[PDB]
C-alpha cells in the first residue's frame, strides 16, 4: 500500500556511502522497511551508544560490503527486527528476526555502471518492491498477527 | 492514507537551507505534496530549463523569506501544481493552484522557534498541521479535478 | 594535569582540511577539550542525525571559517557544552556554554605559511595551552562544580 | 594518564590494518605514547625513514610476525626498542632500553570479526591497559629509578 516516495531523497542523502551494488540495495530495502512502519536503530546486532531511532540510514551502516546488520523499531512502539543482508559473490542473502529470508541476485536489481544516476541505478524496481514485501515484511507481519 | 515517511530525511537534506521558521514550514509543506503524489519542477513563476522532476526541495526554494513560490508535477503525467507561501507577520497564507484553495497557518502553533534546527523539536502540533493541509489544500485540488474529469 | 599528547595525530587526521589558520587554531582547541575528559558530539547550536560521540572532529567541523560551532558532551554523558570560535580581525573569540570567554591573536599562536607542518604551524603552545585551560576549561569544571 | 587519542591513532592506522597483531601493536604503541615517549621508526637501528612522532612509525606492520619498533622520549634522549612476537594466536612483548617482557592472548583482546571497526575491535581493554602498564610502562619507569 505505502509508496516508496522518499527513496531519492534518502539515495541522495548517502550518495558518498553507495560505493558498491550492495550499498545501493540494502539502500532500497531500508526504506521498504522504514515505509511499512519501522524506523531504524542503528547497526549491529545489539544496542551501541551511536543507536538513535530514525529514518535515516544508521551511521556505519555501509561499513562491510560483505555483510549489513541493521536494527530496527517499529515506529510508535516496542517491536524490534534484526536484519541481515549477506554478499554472496554477484548475490544478496535477506534475512530477518523479530525468520523471512530471501536471495536477490543484484544483476537483476542493481546496474553497477549507473551506481551514480538514481535513475538508473535501479532495474525491475517493482519485481524488486514485490518480492522484499512478499519474502520479508509480510511475512513479518503475520508473524505479528497470529500472536497478536 | 499516506504519510510523511520521508520528512526527517528530506529535513536532514535541507538542514542547511532552513534558517527561519518559514523554511521549516514550506518543506513539510513541500513532503505533504510529495506523499500526495507530486513530484517538484522548480521554483517561481516561469517553468525553464531549469525545471528538473525530484522528490528534493529545488534548488533556490528558500532564497526568500517573504515569498516561496514552487512548481510541481504529477508523478503520473503532466497535471500541474503551483504552489506560493506567503509570509505575513507570524502567520502565512498558503494557496496553491492548478482552482485555487487558500490556507492560512500561524508559525507560533506549528513551529518552535527555539529548537529550528532540530527535527523532533521543530515541529509542533504536527498531526493537526498535516491535518488542515490535506483538508484545506491536497483534497481540494483532488476534488475539483475529479469534477473536471 | 593531562597532556596534549594525539594532538600531532589530530592535526594528521585534518591536515588536507586546514586550509586557514583558524582550523588549526580550532582543531587545537578541540583537543584540549577531548584530553580534559569530553567527548566531540556534532557541529552547529542543534543535534543532528549526523551527531556522533568522538574524539575526531566532527564532519563539517571546519565548513565555517567565520563561526565554528561544536558541541561536546562528557565522556559520561553528565554535562554539555557548546563551543563557539568567532573569527575576529585577526583574533578569533572563543566563547562555551555549558559563560566562558576568551580572545586569541592568531598572530601570536599560527603560523599562516606553515599550516601543513605540524611542528611550525603552532607557535607559543605552551601559553597558549595555559590560557585555553585558565580560560576555558578550568571556569567550565568549576561551573559544573557549583551544582 | 588516560589512553585519550586512542581513537585517533586508529583511523589514521585502520587502512593498513588488515589483521589481529596490526590491532593490538596499534594499542600498544598508544600506552607507550601516553607515557611520555614518541615513535622514532622501525627495526633495531635507525633507518633513513626515521622520525620522532607519536604516529605509528612508516613500515610498522611490514611484518606481520615479528614488529619492531623503536621510541624516544619526549624532549630527551632516553630510547626504547620494543618487540611484538606473532606467535600462533598470542604475541610476546618485550622491551629493551632486557628489561620488560609481557605474553598476551589476541583471543582475550582482539575480535576478529569486528576488525576494523574500532569500538568493537578491542576485549577487555581495561585488563589489556593494566597488563602493559604492570608488565611493560613501570618496568621501564623503575629502570629509571636506579643506577
Amino acid at each position: 500500500s505505502s509508496p516508496m516516495a522518499g527513496l531519492e531523497v534518502l539515495f541522495a542523502s548517502a550518495a558518498p556511502a553507495i560505493t558498491c551494488r550492495q550499498d545501493a540495495l540494502v539502500c532500497f530495502l531500508h526504506w521498504e522497511v522504514v515505509t511499512h512502519g519501522y524506523c531504524g536503530l542503528g547497526v549491529g546486532d545489539q544496542p551501541g551508544p551511536n543507536d538513535k531511532k530514525s529514518e535515516l540510514l544508521p551511521a556505519g551502516w555501509n561499513n562491510n560490503k560483505d555483510l549489513y546488520v541493521l536494527r530496527y523499531e517499529y515506529k510508535d512502539g516496542s517491536r524490534k527486527l534484526l536484519v541481515k543482508a549477506i554478499t554472496v559473490e554477484s548475490s544478496m542473502i535477506l534475512n530477518v528476526l523479530e525468520v523471512a529470508d530471501l536471495t536477490l541476485n543484484l544483476d537483476d536489481y542493481i546496474d553497477a555502471e549507473h551506481l551514480g544516476d538514481f535513475h538508473r541505478t535501479y532495474k525491475n524496481s517493482e519485481e524488486l518492491r514485490s518480492r522484499i514485501v512478499s519474502g520479508i515484511i509480510t511475512p513479518i507481519h503475520e508473524q505479528w498477527e497470529k500472536a497478536n
